Parts: C-alpha cells; sequence; structure tokens
C-alpha cells in the first residue's frame, strides 16, 4: 500500500493545480461507478475544491433511481450532478476530468466532455485494454482490487479529515463494494476489508444498501421455476431447464445459475432455457473446481474458468441439454 | 489499546497454568468454534498446552462438515478431546477458557466448567442473570458481531512466528459470517478489521461457502411457499402452502424471512398447515409494521418484527381469512 500514499497525495496536488473538478464514470452506471464517483468528490472537498458529478436523467437506472431517491429526499449530494451540457459549460483548459471505474474512451458517460478535457485522470480496477483514456495526467490501476470504490476509499485515508465523508456518501461508496463483489464473495482481499471498515466507520449502512439491491416478486418466481428443476450428478454438475415453450429473461437465467452454486453438491451449474423463438440461452457458474469456459468454448459460446455462457440456434431446449451433456462427458 | 491489555493478560493467565481447555456452547455453532480455535492458536503462538473439548454428540450437520477438512490436519485435529479426556487431564492449575456464551448452564460440558479452578470468559452476549463464577479474565463486548471477532482481535498483538493457518483463518471467518449473515447484521468496522486480518491470513471465501451450503430440498420447499406471495399496495405481502402438504415450522419461518428481501414488502406473513389439526403463521417485519399485535390478536405473540401463531382447528384458507381480517382490524 506504498502505492496509495503517493498517488493519493498526487491526485491532491493535480486537483488543486486545476480550477475544479470534473468526475465521470462509464455509461449506465452502476453503484461502483457512482460511488467511486462520489468517493472523488468527497476527496475534492476535503481539500476545499470544487467538484461536480457528471449524470444526465436518461443515465439512471432502476437501481440508480434508488439511490438518487435517497440523496434527493435526505441530503444534499444533489447538488453535486450536473448533465453534461451543464458540465461542458462549466469546463476550461485548467479543469480536471477524473475517469473512475472504466478507461476506455468509448464506454465513457460522455466523449465530448473527455474530448474536451485537457487534464484527465483515470482510476479503475480492470487490466489495461486495447482503447485507453488519452494521455492522463495520472494513471491509476489495479486489477486485483474488488472495485474503484475500494480504490477511492484507500486515497481518502490520507487526506485532510475535517470536512468528513458523510453516512449517505460513504452508504453509496459501500453498495459498490457490495455490487462488484457479490458480497463479499469475489475480489475480496484484506484490503477490500480494510475500506470496508472505513466506510461502516463513516456510518456506511448495510440496510440501506440492502434496499438499493433487493429484486422483485416476479424474478424470484421465475428464477425459482428454473432452479426447482435441477438435477444433480455425483460429480457435482448440476443441470436445471425452462420448458421449450417458454421465453425466459437472460438475467434471469443468469440468476438461477448463480444461485444453485449456493445449493450441496453443485460444483458447476448449467441452467438451460429458451431465450427466442429460434434461440436457446445457457448461463454456466462453477467454484472453481470445474471450468465452464471449457463446457460453453466448446458449445460455440465462452467466458471465464467460473462463469461463462452460450447461445444455440435453432434447437429445442432437450436438444440443448444433450449437447450440452455430451460436452460435459467429453470434458470431464 | 483494550484489546491489547486484555489480549496481554490473558497470555500472563494462560502461560501461569499447566494447560489450557477451551469450551464453547451446547451444540456448538461456527463462532462458538470458530473462537475456540483462535483461543487454541492464541495458546499455541506462545508455545502452551491447549485443548478444544467437542464430544461426537454435539457435532451437528454444519459442525460434520467442517470436521472433515479439520480430520485432514492432524495438528489441528489433535487439539480436539472429549469432555471425559478433558475431565481427566484437568488439574488445579488447569485454565478453562469459556467461548460465545457466559452462563453456567449453557456451556458444552458444565461438569468440566464446575472441575475448574481458574476461568477465562469471552462472549459478545448482553450478561444476564447467571454468570461463570470467579473468572480470572473476562472480555464481554454486547456490541461485537461474534466471539470470532473478539477472539481475532486479541491474537493480533501475540507472537507471530506462529500464525493463524488458512484452515483456522477459514473456520473463524465462516463464524462470523453464521453471526452476522454475512455481514448483514451486528457488524461494526471492527467486525471488518477482523474479516481483513482473516483474510489476510487466507481465510476461504469458497470453503466457507462450501460449509454454508443449503440443502436442495429445502430451497425447493421454502420456495414453494414464496411462489404463492400476494403482495398488496401498503407492502404487506401474504404467502401460503396447499392447504394438504404440512410444512416443517423452520422452512416456514425461513420463508417470511426471505420475503423481506425482495422489492416492495414491508412485512410478511406465510400460512402453512403444520399437523392434521394445526396451522402455522410466521410473521415478519422491517420495523415499520408490527407483526407482533397481528398475532397476538390470533393467540400467539413474539416481537415487533418477529412472531407467530398457530391456529388450531381450520384450514389454510380460513386461516388466511382470520389473518386478513386481524390485518384489517389492525389497519
Ligand atoms: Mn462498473
Ligand atoms: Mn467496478
Ligand atoms: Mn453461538
Ligand atoms: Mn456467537
Amino acid at each position: 500500500r506504498v502505492r496509495a500514499r503517493v498517488i493519493s497525495h498526487a491526485l491532491k496536488d493535480i486537483l488543486a493545480e486545476g480550477d475544479k473538478v470534473i468526475i465521470m464514470g462509464h455509461k449506465r452506471p452502476d453503484l461502483d461507478a457512482i460511488g467511486a464517483a462520489i468517493g472523488v468528490s468527497r476527496f475534492a472537498m476535503m481539500n476545499n475544491l470544487e467538484a461536480y458529478i457528471v449524470l444526465n436523467e436518461t443515465d439512471i437506472d432502476p437501481t440508480l433511481r434508488r439511490v438518487m431517491n435517497e440523496i434527493d429526499k435526505k441530503p444534499e449530494l444533489r447538488e453535486r450532478f450536473i448533465t453534461s451540457d451543464d458540465a461542458w459549460d462549466m469546463m476550461t483548459s485548467k479543469t480536471t476530468v477524473v475517469i473512475v471505474d472504466t478507461h476506455k474512451p468509448e464506454l465513457v458517460l460522455d466523449e465530448n466532455v473527455l474530448n474536451k478535457a485537457n487534464r484527465k485522470v483515470v482510476i479503475d480496477h480492470h487490466r489495461r485494454g486495447e482503447s485507453f483514456i488519452s494521455n492522463p495526467l495520472l494513471i491509476y490501476m489495479e486489477p486485483y482490487a474488488s472495485s474503484t470504490a475500494e480504490l477511492v476509499t484507500e486515497l481518502l485515508e490520507y487526506q485532510p479529515t475535517e470536512q468528513r465523508l458523510t453516512r449517505l456518501e460513504s452508504t453509496v461508496m459501500y453498495a459498490g463494494i457490495i455490487v462488484d463483489t457479490r458480497n463479499f464473495t469475489l475480489r475480496t482481499g484484506s484490503r477490500t476489508f480494510d475500506a470496508a471498515s472505513y466506510l461502516r466507520a463513516h456510518g456506511a449502512d448495510t440496510i440501506l444498501t440492502q434496499h438499493f439491491l433487493k429484486d422483485d416478486v416476479d424474478t424470484y418466481i421465475n428464477r425459482s421455476e428454473l432452479i426447482r428443476t435441477v438435477k444433480v450428478e455425483d460429480n457435482g454438475i448440476a443441470i436445471a431447464h425452462g420448458s421449450d415453450d417458454k421465453i425466459y429473461h437472460p438475467v434471469t437465467v443468469a440468476q438461477a445459475a448463480d444461485e444453485l452454486l449456493s445449493l450441496e453438491g453443485i460444483e458447476a451449474s448449467y441452467v438451460v432455457a429458451r431465450r427466442e423463438d429460434n434461440l436457446i440461452g445457457i448461463s454456466a457458474r462453477s467454484l472453481g473446481s470445474v471450468n465452464v469456459q471449457l463446457t460453453m468454448e466448446a458449445l460455440g459460446g465462452g467466458g471465464h474458468l467460473t462463469n461463462a455462457a452460450t447461445q444455440l440456434k435453432g434447437v429445442t431446449v432437450e436438444e440443448a441439454i444433450a449437447q450440452l451433456q455430451q460436452a460435459i462427458t467429453e470434458q470431464l
């Protein structure tokens, strides 16, 4: 964590050297993007700098809308959020733009604001890709961190404490970590917990966080409809499916596969369900022993060791299942 | 600095006696076992002789999954002994460390506790009526998530040549997971500090998940109930089992708990037959709607957020009608 100290003070000099700070994450921002951004704006405010977060009404999905409702009703946080246009009008060549939770120009919330910026900072927890923000004054990329919220939280700890992180700000930063880690089950290191400690110390509300993230009744029902069918082999391979005649939401199929991993005896889950009139979807997950990337690549799809997917043209659910088992027996 | 003071005081007490006997509560859960394992690592860090009392009849199915892993590590497996062996090896200079409880009658083996001349108590519950007599040291903190969290703090101030192992860390961590329902309850910054320390010592999330796997049958029973839920505009939800199927009381309770995790639901009522002549209802609430009053109105009771009742002599449909009438009245 030598890096966090140096980066925190280097960041503060860059931000203070400019006339003000404009913060953006990726398009259709999730709670890590928004929590990280909130975090940076608190970073700016601890040093009495002027900071805004770019967000348009059309960027606000249902999860984020629950966060924003809370922000409107219970603090003064809303004043920091500004539209693209207001962002544009307000920028000068001395304005520092900080990009959080992405590093590809084409994924940035507003690429025009990005292109107008002479001064850029990038903070993200993925590894550098093909595209990358051009000519940044400072790059803070940590592939092994849980989330951008975690990275930003660490930077806060080095800054003056007079203008402290508020309860609601820390709650959104916390929610972002919860989402990116699947409640501390993925990409969670001791430093993730260090960040969780700092945030909870500043009032991060675990109950409110749960509230932002509740699924609805229909999703639970559709999902359990898939789970109910599960057949678990002795080797820990579980297959579940929807009727050939029922269309399922792709996310519901993914969730079903996720949830089967919480059940006794299941090492790897495969959920098979109609996605379109002429397309069958499969989502696969595993706890690391069985490689589902391999299974799905054998069926013309792909992904990663623990989570992959494929889609099959012009087959019935029963045919897809048979193709799937053929692949499994071959692989295992 | 209080934990620092407790850590060092406890070390002198343990090194003063001839050996250490560690004991949790009857029917130990993962926090009681995790804490006990932590106290045994505490002892080994100072090259002291420590055992954990555990009888085969004290090992429920969750704990068995854990003991299956511990069996793979003889160094750790050998620390676990029966009540008989503990009693037999105890002396006037043996220190007994009671973890995760403070009531004599709740301790795993009261006979061992009664034979003990030197006692230490580490727990995270509010002190009540009966209490361990004449403790040399007491570490009680009703705000902590768990005893594992408490013991982790003590470990931090001890020599590190003989560190907490990956498996030991994992069990302690799983204890915190169970007691906080995955950082959702009774969880403070210090809880996360403990998690950080355990994780730095290799605490394994995937193994923890293995310990806490849910049975498939029961997931399927629970969801049969949930599937039926009907949610009113006021956030009141009612779910039911069919009139001809008996559900286990614990499954009904879990279903009621699970409904509160769904959007728009302020209070849940789950109605399922529990016998040939008895209908059960578990009621739960986020804390706004009072289900104690509803249940009391139906000849039951409990608490504001969590209550229940049993209705003799009605079908599920009648129980539902009567429940709605109570709900209407309350409103
Ligand atoms: Mn993101
Ligand atoms: Mn992220
Ligand atoms: Mn306990
Ligand atoms: Mn406990």
